[PDB]
């Protein structure tokens, strides 16, 4: 309960500056890249092989995997500066803006802006602009330049709304067989964004575009973490509301998806991260 | 000191059985595939990106990375049968045979045999024959069966010899700048196999062929582990002989290669595994 994760819009200029600086150091040290690889590798780890479930997405472990992922990143941040915490991008309130690109998360001081059409949508403003920040591809080879392309897709022209989130919070079951894309009456699947998708989480990924639009390259953009903090916040609120309702499958699902299964690439199980406050943090709104 | 790793050739029939049995259970549970993936994932993790060093190969971490790999695997074995331990394949003595494919390590009771050239070198005997043991490809999807093609290659027609091993043990430096394929006068690089390559570890991979011949799929073949147990034994012997030589680089090598850097995909450092007795095991030759 001690460490607090705040809304990006509640951050002081100094907090924003320290968050960015710390990410740059993690990047320079070689630590950041381990995060990009972990997520891509988990992306190709199928449970079981032959199915479209993977260790980190399209399945029940989606939520505890990204929560373990964010936890480990935050400790890495804290090992550089013990006061830094992971903030969250509350995209549903940015959804209300006539032009979400004008949200303060996109200023030079922070995430930097949308891609520049003149430069094939390479990001050329902020701390992560090309020349300042290097990217890798799916093979783990250098790839020269962060790209973004807000709302350029007919499948994801807008950010999700507060109503979408509210609507997800009403669902009663964590998850339902067969624990995948096609799971219905499923909070997990609704949040991930496959029900009549792309919605919510999935929708944000494709709204941003650039490297964020595809699983293997998505954490090349530091906003990935800010997005996933918000997702983890939503799940936490859902856990607060539906206090009785627990994780499913508790057993008999695909290995890696059950309550006490190792989540590749780690030994951590969903049980280990089921209650976030036990992990040392709460979100400000708590 | 208190768990012993034995030469495969010294195993009893009931020891052979229990090892094979345990691996099959790891496979069935979903545990075994985590190791295939771990190894493939590390192979794609370049230190630094751009270079041809990676987290598990072609660099100083090659040896401790595989030691940690094996340790985890063994613990997973022991969680099924706390009496089971990783045996090793002493390929240098198999090399003495006019034809190494007749070795008992390829018996139907253990690793099974060479590939069937009628079926594109699919292994069709032993516990791991096609239809008893499903394989995965580089993308994580089923690939339809173990393949082996012993010594079918010009570059690797033979197993490495006892003399090859002895000559690697003469080298004084653990490794040398720039900590990769081109490193000279380097125990690491020599044992790995890039000095007039493929020698030693690398030559073994290519001599077996099939999935063993390629980085992303090599661990599909359980002999991968018996192979690396021999590699780990050879390193441990080098560490005994040169008791005052330590891991290199200590610092200013690429991140992930230094003595106290985490080895992707773990937080484990080379220092964490530099003393194998501290890890709880010993090779039978030490006794
Ligand atoms: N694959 C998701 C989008 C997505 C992209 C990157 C991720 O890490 C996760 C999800 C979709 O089909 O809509
Ligand atoms: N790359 C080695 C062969 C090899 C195959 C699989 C491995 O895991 C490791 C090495 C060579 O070129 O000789
Ligand atoms: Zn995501
Ligand atoms: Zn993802
Ligand atoms: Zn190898
Ligand atoms: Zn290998």
């Amino acid at each position: 309960k001690y460490r607090v994760r705040k809304n990006v819009l509640h951050l002081t200029d100094t907090e924003k500056r320290d968050f960015v600086r710390t990410v740059l150091i993690l990047k320079e040290k070689g630590i950041y890249d381990r995060y990009i690889a972990w997520h891509g590798a988990a992306g190709k780890f199928h449970t079981p092989p032959g199915s479209d479930r993977n260790a980190a997405h399209m399945s029940s472990a989606f939520l505890p995997w990204h929560r373990e992922y964010l936890l480990r990143f935050e400790r890495d941040l804290q090992s550089i500066n013990p006061e830094v915490t992971l903030p969250y991008w509350e995209w549903e309130t940015d959804a209300q803006m006539q032009d979400p690109s004008q949200s303060q998360i996109w200023s030079a001081d922070f995430m930097g802006g949308n891609g520049n059409p003149i430069k094939d949508f390479i990001v050329d403003t902020g701390p992560f602009a090309a020349g300042r920040w290097t990217t890798i591809d799916e093979q783990g080879n250098p790839s020269g330049g962060l790209k973004r392309n807000f709302g350029a897709t007919k499948e994801a022209p807008t950010l999700p709304t507060r109503d979408d989130v509210l609507n997800a919070l009403k669902i009663t079951q964590y998850d339902t067989p067969p624990w995948d894309m096609t799971s219905q009456n499923s909070f997990r699947n609704q949040l991930e964004g496959f029900i009549n998708g792309p919605q919510l989480h999935n929708r944000v990924h494709r709204w941003v575009g650039g490297q964020m639009g595809v699983v293997p390259t998505a954490p090349n953009d530091p906003v990935f973490f800010l997005h996933h903090a918000n997702v983890d916040r939503i799940w936490a609120v859902w856990q607060i509301i539906h206090r009785n309702q627990n994780y499913q499958p508790m057993k008999n699902g695909p290995f890696g998806q059950n309550f006490r299964d190792p989540m590749y690439p780690w030994n951590t199980t969903p049980e280990d991260v089921m209650n976030h406050r036990k992990l040392g943090y709460v979100y400000d709104i708590e």
